[PDB]
C-alpha cells in the first residue's frame, strides 16, 4: 500500500489479487490497476 518499491515490497498483494475468481477479469483487473497505480 503506497510503497517506494511497489516490486520488492509489493508482491504478495498482487498475487493474492490475481488469485481471486470471485472477482471477474475487471474488478480484478482494477485492483491489479490500483495496487501500483497508488
Amino acid at each position: 500500500a503506497v510503497a517506494q518499491s511497489f516490486n520488492m515490497q509489493q508482491q504478495r498483494r498482487f498475487y493474492e489479487a490475481l488469485h481471486d475468481p470471485n472477482l471477474n477479469e475487471e474488478q480484478r483487473n482494477a485492483k491489479i490497476k490500483s495496487i501500483r497505480d497508488d
